[PDB]
């Protein structure tokens, strides 16, 4: 069952392998792999070559022609001795894509064939150095029935092809960029296919084909549209341009990632392509257009440089996650993009940052590489990159980004790389910041303030510290970024300067404690701090509530008011929270209200910014503000939250969402805003008057152009438990069972709903006609959102949570542990939640424990979590 790897044991490997020729006779029940590599010996004389290999069946095995006697078949490994220098070996054996329901190396999705080699999946096709620092020239053949299988693609060019007897046929592909194998693909299939063209600035024309299930290509072009808009964003912004003839994309519906950036052959989740008005939201949208960016980007940071070993896993998705992000914030609202990924930051990050699993974006021990794909290493690791820019501005990260590409183009390079180019570019040291690698935990900034009539100064005492996690017992100072802004009392800011000079607005925040003073402050400031949250941080400061107001009414950037108002909410989540756990009912200052009420009528707030402070933080991150977290208090305290605001304010609503009304449906930036406000008002008016309710929510859902604002109507409808529910839910199932993508948004709503009898109508749907546990997409829509996404139901008193997610496991284990892992995450958050809670859990993780054949993905999460 062992056994976990160390970052510190990293060695440079014994043998390389420079070539590498791949032939596949391809069947669903058994493919025949040839594989011919040359390899070339780098270590000592007498090493074995030791290659990964995981349930193939060996044919046989030979160097330069000659059969092999000189070897064995260990656990998990082909162990070949006594090799010349330099030598070719071929294996051949076989392996079988239906019986691969873990969905990693080969497998079959519906009718098709593809592969998911990240990050140790190549080993599941043939017997292979399956580590990223080995980059070969790959040369794949593929032999296949030509009715099922008239498209064979993988990586590169189109080199060779033929006709063969018994209806059968073969492609030849060639890629002259050396990769580590986890960026090997091979798609089969029958597909509809999009074509169109990208030329790139220095006119290189780029083929662009995206493949598509038979029937899918009505919703194909947003996001053929969304991969040349990442083309041109990479050239304008990076100065990047694509380096091959043709790029691939393959959308198929069994995947567990969202995508993967295999070189000129991505393969997709098909969330992430298919879109058309009536099937998808504004949010599917913007999220394909993410992904579809996400992996163009990864061409260059990712494939033209890669990871040493996975311990550098960040070193590409930190980078990529910062590089999509900045995408969709210059093609859209840098502001929504920011308080989104600082809401998920927040309230997700941070969560797994506080949990058994926490670790430093490059951990330093790993038992299933799979289960570091982690919020932290991507989301946490993009705001390091964001500090990095911070720090050095646009201009300097610009040059980081050449100096690393020109040193490290080719090769598998480490975080520690990256950050030494940072510095070498820039003449900014980044020896201290180098502990944000290391170093895991949310640090805590505490700020005390003291203005000084007689002086003219204001002074920022700001002290750190990073409580311990699980892993790490010292934790010690970072540097930290702490960009700051201070306004006089008509909201204008006050140059920050001390003894006669400018002072930079992004204060160095590097020790335990220090203090800074500002000259010159001629009226009492109140200060906007950890602005665009400059850090990923906790900030604990003392707010008045008018501090928080004043910001919501004059701070420059959209961020600063969007998270004063958070500031504001949470002292009254917290005070409710309490109430509600003693039976008093929801209290709120009139002066509260009243801010809220201020934004929705305020004409000069961009509709964008307005829509976010009009959506409460989710039960996520409420939680994130307490010790112990109680989910049904956070629950019922964001119903009565939702349903005091909407009393309050509701002829400002009403008017506010009339006003946003829009007769066309258009992808646009100013009309997705619009619309996010009308929607966000429609959240308030559900929890409204009962009939009043009803008829807008239903007539929203009957009337809707697009299904943006039917799904926002349905969803309105389940969370404020309206008499048309049940109608409206029977209508989109009789409407769209048949499209998986559609049903899982319903899928979605049913396993959150607030209805006493969720977990009943979950377990239901187990048996639905468009539910089924073969596929992870379904899985997470309905198993996976109760459980984290349905904390109060999950958490229900009696247990019966646990025991559903148990049963689910139980399941999941042996037949795709990637996707039971991702489930398990709620079950490993117990120490957060009280005694009995505790108690229950730990007993679940118990079982889970004992299971007969624990996979090595689970087996690593509940042992931390027994701990
Ligand atoms: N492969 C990633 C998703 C996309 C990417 O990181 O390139 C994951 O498995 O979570
Ligand atoms: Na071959
Ligand atoms: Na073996
Ligand atoms: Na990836
Ligand atoms: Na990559
Ligand atoms: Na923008
Ligand atoms: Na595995
Ligand atoms: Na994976
Ligand atoms: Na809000
Ligand atoms: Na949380
Ligand atoms: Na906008
Ligand atoms: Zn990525």
């Amino acid at each position: 069952q062992p056994q976990a790897k160390y970052r510190h044991d990293y060695r440079a490997p014994d043998y390389q392998i420079t070539d590498i020729d791949l032939t596949f006779d391809l069947d669903a029940q058994k493919t025949v792999v040839t594989a011919v590599s040359q390899a070339v010996r780098h270590g000592a004389s007498d090493a074995p070559l030791r290659l990964n290999g995981e349930d193939l069946k060996l044919v046989s095995v030979h160097i330069n022609d000659e059969p092999w006697t000189a070897w064995k078949e260990e656990e998990g490994a082909l162990v070949i001795s006594n090799l010349p220098e330099r030598f070719t070996l071929k294996i051949i054996n076989e392996i079988s894509p239906a019986a691969n329901t873990a969905l990693e190396g080969l497998y079959q999705s519906g009718d098709a064939l593809c592969t998911q080699c990240e990050a140790e999946g190549f080993r599941h096709i043939t017997y292979y150095l399956d580590r990223p620092d080995v980059l070969a020239r790959f040369t794949t053949k593929i032999i296949a029935d030509k009715i099922k299988y008239p498209f064979l693609l993988s990586n590169g060019n189109r080199v060779a092809q033929g006709e063969l007897e018994n209806g059968r046929h073969w492609v030849q592909w060639q890629d002259p960029f050396p990769k580590p194998c986890y960026l090997f693909a091979l798609v089969a299939g029958d597909f509809d296919v999009l074509r169109d063209t990208f030329t790139t600035r220095s006119g290189r024309e780029v083929a662009l084909e995206l493949y598509v299930d038979r029937g899918n290509l009505d919703r194909a072009p947003w996001a053929m549209t969304s991969l040349k808009n990442s083309m041109k964003w990479d050239e304008e912004r990076f100065g990047l341009e694509y380096d091959l003839d043709i790029y691939m994309i393959v959308a198929v519906d069994f995947f567990n990632a969202g995508a993967m950036e295999n070189k000129g052959l991505n393969i997709f989740n098909s969330k992430y392509v298919l879109a058309r008005t009536d099937t998808a939201t504004d949010k599917d949208y913007l999220d394909i257009e993410r992904v579809i960016g996400h992996e163009y980007f990864h061409n260059w940071t990712g494939n033209r440089v890669t990871c040493r070993d996975w311990f550098q896993l960040s070193l590409k998705e930190g980078l990529t996650v910062f590089r999509d992000q900045e995408f969709s914030s210059d093609l859209g609202s840098r502001a929504v993009n920011r308080i989104n990924n600082v809401r998920t930051m927040r309230g997700l990050q941070f969560a797994e940052d506080a949990s058994p699993m926490a670790h430093p974006i490059r951990p330093d021990m790993v038992i299933e590489m799979n289960n570091f794909y982690t919020l932290t290493v991507y989301e946490k690791g993009a705001e390091v990159i964001r500090m990095i820019h911070t720090l050095l501005g646009e201009e300097n990260f610009q040059k980081g980004m050449q100096l690393y590409f020109e040193r490290h183009d080719g090769s598998a390079a480490t975080c520690d790389d990256f950050v030494q180019a940072m510095e070498d570019a820039s003449n900014v040291d980044l020896s201290h910041f180098r502990r944000w690698y290391s170093q895991s935990g949310t640090p805590i900034v505490t700020v005390k303030d003291d203005y000084n009539p007689e002086t003219e100064q204001y002074t920022l005492t700001i002290s750190q510290r990073t409580p311990a996690t699980p892993d790490q017992a010292e934790k010690q100072p970072l540097h930290i970024p702490f960009a700051i802004e201070l306004y006089d009392n008509e909201g204008k800011v006050i140059p920050l300067q001390k003894g006669g000079h400018p002072v930079n607005s992004v204060l160095n925040v590097t020790q335990a404690e220090q203090t800074f003073v500002f000259d010159n402050v001629y009226f009492q400031p109140v200060p906007a701090l950890l602005c665009e949250f400059s850090a990923p941080v906790k900030l604990e400061y003392k707010w008045s509530d008018q501090q928080l107001t004043f910001l919501m009414r004059h701070a420059r950037n959209d961020f600063s008011r969007w998270d004063a108002a958070q500031s504001l909410l949470a002292t009254y989540i917290k005070l409710n929270v309490a109430r509600h756990q003693q039976g008093q009912p929801l209290s709120l200052p009139v002066h509260v209200a009243d801010a809220f009420r201020a934004v929705l009528l305020d004409e000069k707030i961009d509709p964008a910014l307005a829509a976010e402070i009009l959506t409460l933080p989710s039960v996520n991150e409420m939680a994130e503000l307490f010790d112990i977290i109680d989910p049904i208090a956070i629950a019922e305290v964001r119903e009565a939250l939702t349903r005091t605001l909407a009393t309050e304010l509701a002829d400002e609503l009403l008017a506010i969402y009339n006003a946003n009304y829009q007769s066309e449906y258009r992808v646009e930036h100013e009309d997705i805003a619009k619309r996010t406000l009308r929607n966000a008002c429609l959240r308030f008016l559900a929890f409204g008057e009962t009939h009043l309710a009803d008829v807008l929510v239903s007539k929203q859902f009957h009337e809707a152009n697009n299904m943006t604002d039917a799904l926002a109507a349905l969803s309105a409808a389940v969370a404020a438990q309206l008499p048309c529910r049940d109608a409206l839910m029977q209508e989109y199932d009789d409407k769209w069972h048949q499209n998986g993508l559609v049903m899982d948004k319903w899928f979605i709503l049913q396993a959150t709903s607030p209805a006493a009898n969720v977990l009943e109508t979950v377990r239901g749907l187990l048996q639905h006609r468009s539910f089924t546990m073969s596929n992870p997409n379904r899985i997470r829509s309905l198993i996976g959102a109760f459980a984290g996404s349905n904390p109060a139901a999950f958490h229900a008193e009696d247990g019966s949570g646990y025991l559903f997610l148990v049963e689910m496991l139980t399941d999941l284990n042996s037949r795709n542990p990637q996707v039971a892992s991702r489930l398990i995450e709620p079950l490993i958050r117990l120490k957060r939640y009280d005694a009995k809670r505790q108690e229950k859990m730990r007993a679940a993780l118990e079982q889970l424990k004992g299971l007969e054949n624990l996979s090595g993905d689970l087996y690593e999460k509940i042992t931390k979590a027994l701990a």
